[PDB]
């Protein structure tokens, strides 16, 4: 009959998260237009907006922001513990057994819906910086609520408080990062969070797929381009060479948009803002060449720079430890996997589809003496 | 809802026209063991058991000897339309038009024993006429008259060398053409069976079977090219490396099915023994020996051994065969099972019927101009 | 078990060309409906989504047309040659033989145009390297084909040394369009076949056209007309029902196995023929055919074996006024484009088929001379 | 120009281009060996070219062609024997090598290194030099 192989074209249900269209670049975070809801919003109802759907007051938003920072700390013995593994290994893993042990704590309704729900909220960041403190032997930093959360983050896995400035930069980054289409991350999610044991192991499972394909993703590829430029005039003899490789151009062409989606757009703008506030250094000059060269030829095939271009240059410019981009992409991904549990378990009912069975038969085992 | 690709293992039919072990290497020619009727047997017999299927008295043996060598002439016309043709390519289309044109010469349609039995023969007694022809014709040669007095591969050799052939020679070439002239259940027997139960004119039936015959990249070539470039051979150490390297079967040594070096090559290389004995010690002959021991020396576990191809090579280069005849006497050995096919083919009488199932797209928009 | 008398309903693959489903009549021109692309189809474009896949360009279209134009002409030594064929038979042992002259011609090319130039060759050659042999069949000198003149405008000033309105062109068009594609067919069976070996275009169109012959080779159509004909007198046709109702065969042009929905091909088929018998009103084939219509109808009302394509095509034939033993050669002239299509697609299968099979003989005897 | 383009036509393969008596020589030249129309200008510089072609220094030519022309046979013989020995030298000329030369210089730009190493080949230059 009819299977368009390896989960082509079938469709699930009627997705009740968002709208997006690619035609015209509709972005509809939740029916609502992400450069509209781009302006001057926290990320506090951005989450009510994903999870709980609908926009919120002042009065839950000052609750919860004294709740996180009540449930803002991690057991001293959980450290401890942390203390007897390994400082060798990817922290990709190392980040998976970190989250691997949040029921051992929090274990065992409609008030566990909400719990461990900002508790997960409020954690994560605080092991990030812990295993990026642990895997060298610098000393932890206290749990603090006093400043901002990514002002937190900043302080506690760089021993620096951030600026202001560049925090709203981060939760606009973060807000590009919130999520994409319905993800692998939400197919796995699908796959598993229909059963409803616990957002628990979801959100470890979640977080194991999001590790990138063999381990790695396309912004370290594009970072380690980017550092490889270097000087500025081998780009045209390098620009020939690459065009006899026939593969996609470093930082130019996705597979999503033929319109090059507007957060590009943004990305660029505001890299632009940035590296005019700041000084602009000369790794700021050989990426404009860079950029400006790449897209004197590639103008006719409508290929444009991926986002982790500007993802590795604000990295760099705030020094982004190399293999933390990861988890830095898996906090939003996470964010999302959050939605993606709270309506997945709404469902209830085992998935089992059938598949083509393609073996022999008729046979049989002879014993070892003739096998 | 399963199918094994490749349609493997399909068993349509259980055919009786053939047998074979495969275990022991026991080749029983429709029943026939191999070296039973490999003794002292000649051709016609055998060719009647295999389409016939009955043992032959002498009666019908004389008879059939006399009336196919009558028949045992081409066409003068033939001779001269086949001048405008050109002198480039490979002869396989060539041979094909060829023998394409037997309805120009033939519409018989069939009583249905006539063009059973009386055009059964004269296709079988045309073709070797056509190809010794391409030999001449292909090179730009004068042709030679057909010659009934020597026996048929006598007659065959003196035409198509324009030098008269030798009788043991004769009977060695008979006995591998007797090997080669069955194989399993072939592609061109699988076009047969596409084919030869609709019934159409076993002409045409056999015409499709011979352009078919060529297979990838029309092979046993490329293995005596090998082994000719072989010539001296002390750099088997540099052999062994590149062989290693590749990581591949080295063809010519080893074969999918016979598991256990089917009995074919064991008298192959018996008769090679023989003849390099009678016909003197050629030193490439004994550089191309010492080249088979010492891949014998390394193939014994593998239990892959040269196979009878080599020796093939080596009998052709020794007779001084052409290029692309080994492609042409390979189509010559066999092609009389097509003739036994179509008897039990036609025989059947039900039409095949392509099925599948599809699965492209299902239903999409066909805009107007965009 | 694996016995299957005749090898017959076994899926082999998954086809990407042609959606053959006999329930609803639904036609899926690789997923488009046959009818809604005809509404505004052309032969041209066809062949281009067919075998290119895709929709071309107009600048694209134009150079094709030129590069067909260019190409079109024929060998003056494959002209001598041709009068050396004998002088005796049917189309069919003739166009079979004469495929052969490419290899003579221009083949030895085993490549970016090694795809793209022999088979636009092979288009913008066989129609007058065909028209030939029935141009020389009754020794009749041949003229060489037309220069402002289109593709069918071409073959009827050749054909028939005339040309005529434009209204025919189109329909003939159409009528190519009704037959242009083909379902599963031991003919396409044994393309495959063939080009499994991966051996080329040409000889494997070459024994294609071998096997291409049905039970002694013929055709159908023809043998509709010849049954049509044979009717003679339309009035007594029911008591001619009757006596061929006593025989327990077929009605003729009536009762295919497959199509049995009415198909609107031949619907549309009925509907163009009834515009032209209007257009250049009837004559006393077409008072008879409608008049015998009328009484098959009448006559069963039981069995649903309607008047097929073959029965109008014949008539449109007439109307066009050639050989009627011609209609093996427009079949083939329909399902060789999608043989070339299913080649183009078989290129990347490189799966080498192989089947087996079963014997039941007698074995283990010994030989005795002297029998 | 009859035989000529009759030859040229007959390497291509095609049946003949039969000509036109009512088209200039040099016109009717151009049609039948390229089997289209021409405009003047071209036509009135290849006649000036012909004219170039006219006349030359006592050519090997013209010396076997007084040398056969005491044997008072027929003018037949006499222009084979000079179509026989006007051969270019060894089957090559000073033309054929002069096209190739024309197509070997390729690129441009790099006309100094090439200029450099022929100075070094130090050969009457490329496209330049009489006797």
């Amino acid at each position: 009959s009819e299977f368009r192989p390896g989960l082509e074209g079938v469709p699930a249900t009627l997705s009740s998260i968002s709208f997006v269209d690619g035609q015209r670049g509709v972005l509809e975070y939740r029916g609502i237009s992400i450069e509209q809801l781009a302006q001057q919003s926290s990320f506090l109802e951005t989450a009510y907006l994903l999870i709980w759907g609908h926009l919120p007051t002042q009065q839950e938003l000052t609750e919860f922001e004294h709740e996180i920072r009540y449930h803002r700390r991690i057991k001293f013995r959980i450290r401890d513990m942390m203390k007897c593994f390994p400082d060798s290994g990817h922290p990709m893993d190392a980040l998976q057994a970190s989250a691997a042990a949040l029921g051992l704590f929090y274990s065992r309704d409609p008030e566990y819906i909400r719990a461990a729900v900002v508790r997960l909220l409020a954690k994560i960041p605080t092991m990030v910086a812990a295993f990026q403190l642990i895997r060298k032997g610098n000393d932890p930093i206290q749990p603090r609520d006093e400043l901002d959360y990514a002002a937190n983050f900043l302080y506690m896995l760089t021993e620096r408080e951030p600026d202001p400035v560049a925090a709203r930069i981060f939760d606009i980054c973060l807000t590009l990062h919130a999520e994409h289409t319905i993800n692998a991350s939400t197919f796995s999610a699908m796959v598993t969070a229909s059963t409803l044991t616990d957002p628990y192991a979801v959100v470890a499972s979640a977080v194991g797929t999001l590790a990138g394909p063999l381990h790695g993703g396309a912004n370290e590829e594009v970072l380690d381009m980017l550092e490889a430029i270097g000087s500025v005039e081998n780009v045209e003899p390098y620009l020939d060479h690459c065009i006899a490789t026939k593969t996609r151009i470093m930082g130019f062409g996705h597979r999503v948009y033929k319109v090059k989606d507007p957060r590009a757009v943004i990305l660029q703008n505001l890299a632009e803002q940035l590296f005019d506030i700041f000084g602009h250094d000369p790794y700021y000059e050989i990426a404009v060449a860079v950029e400006k060269a790449a897209a004197e030829r590639l103008s006719h095939k409508g290929i444009y720079p991926n986002v982790d271009f500007y993802s590795g240059l604000v990295y760099r410019k705030l020094g982004i430890p190399s293999d933390l981009f990861t988890p830095v992409f898996a906090i939003a991904r996470v964010a999302g996997w959050l939605a993606h549990w709270k309506e997945q378990l709404n469902e209830n009912r085992i998935f089992r589809p059938t598949q083509i069975y393609t073996g022999s038969r008729n046979l049989d085992y002879t014993p070892i003496a003739d096998r």
